[PDB]
DNA sequence: AAAGAATTCTT
DNA sequence: AAAGAATTCTT
């Protein structure tokens, strides 16, 4: 399937290629920081023409966003099903050395509004899939004839492709900036698909309602257990 | 001076280059995305090498942050003089075609607190300086290159500028986000950042403006939303 | 504008 | 944890 051959495409980009700097159209290179800031960059570019290679191999059609600061990355769709589009996020995070936490989006936009800051309505999307790509954290300028003389910036990469649903866990990602949460564990947990929800529905119902304080959370629920004795009563 | 040769430096670089695309150890070149989340990676990128040499030949040593959320992006620093050193921050934005505005960072971490989110106390640097980049967006790839089609890699600019100015010359007085309390900058042509054709009577003055600034509207309106209002509430005795 | 989106980290 | 830091943008 277009899942199978694009997580296998981007598994394989990740075992056969090292990005090791920034190149200018005379050759000059740069190399690259250490930071999330940059990697992420990186792993998003890195990861745009495995996409859509993989996309028009299974005939959809790959769209970007127009607008900054716009879900998803990259929606995906074969224009026989317009009502089934597949949205595709990259997120990044780091490691020192060890359970890993993504922020995946926010839970006050297009989740709790349809059009609110993503490229098309929410409910034309039939899968909201999260690549998600780990690195372990590790002055001057080169040449081409210099590329493996570069000093790489990561210790290790991996990368993954799961539904968001299926890795969301039940504590915000970030506070002002209201992101949901990613469960806090091993890259296997990701993988496997080892998170907090039953069902989409229950991921989405939980963060459609969750409060943006603790405060307020105080109230109502704070985590999974408290949301499903929440559920259990009436939303009481 | 220091200053003078590092604008001097990053002026030439922009000019003698136009970055394309990220290279792996292989050979293989990835295209760049024309967003300023990509591009203000890219220009900082750039910036390091050349913000190092200058730096080098004046006795500096230069020092990147540790921790990722610190300001600021390079603190230069004579061994002999710790408490003498520069904040020097890259930040960018872009023109659609032409009068722009930066967002300045924080206004409630360090200039609030000395030890904030800083990678040295506040009152150990003595200027704060601001490289800008600004590009204008391309209107208008998703394939990868080799080392010989370097001329074809489609580049995500049309034009890039760059200056050199001190932060609080360039501080407006609204800010440059809401729920993230980043300061703003005077929003105006190009021409003026680099002329440093501000609002502030003084770095005093932007300091304190920024530090007595409301996070909110509601807030604002029983102090001051502007610089106008900020000199009243100075008169009224910060009262 | 003022307020709140876009991403991820740290204390 | 939480809450709020790092950046820039949109309306
Ligand atoms: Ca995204
Ligand atoms: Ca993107």
């Amino acid at each position: 399937s277009l899942r199978s051959d694009l997580i296998n495409a981007l598994y394989d980009e990740n075992q056969k290629y090292d990005v090791c700097g920034i190149i200018s159209a005379e050759g000059k290179i740069y190399p690259l920081g250490s930071d999330t800031k940059v990697l992420s960059t990186i792993f998003e570019l890195f990861s745009r023409p495995i996409i859509n290679k993989i996309a028009e191999k299974h005939g959809y059609i790959v769209e970007e966003p127009k607008q900054q600061n716009h879900y998803p990355d990259f929606t995906l769709y074969k224009p026989s099903e317009p009502n089934k589009k597949i949205a595709i996020d990259i997120k990044t995070t780091y490691t020192n050395k060890e359970k890993i936490k993504f922020t995946l989006g926010g839970y006050t936009s297009f989740i709790r509004n349809n059009t609110k800051n993503i490229v098309y309505p929410f409910d034309q999307y039939i899968a909201h899939w999260i690549i998600g790509y780990v690195y372990t954290r590790v002055l001057k300028t080169y040449n081409i004839n210099e590329l493996n003389e570069i000093p790489k910036p990561y210790k290790g990469v991996k990368v993954f492709l799961q539904d968001k649903w299926v890795i969301a866990g039940d504590l915000a990602g970030s506070g002002n900036t209201t992101n949901i949460g990613s469960i806090h564990a091993h890259y296997k947990d990701f993988v496997e698909g080892k998170g907090i929800f039953d069902s989409e529905d229950e991921f989405l119902d939980y963060w459609r309602n969750y409060e943006r304080t603790s405060q307020l959370r105080n109230d109502k629920y704070n985590n999974i257990s408290e949301y499903r004795n929440w559920i259990y009563r009436g939303r009481k």
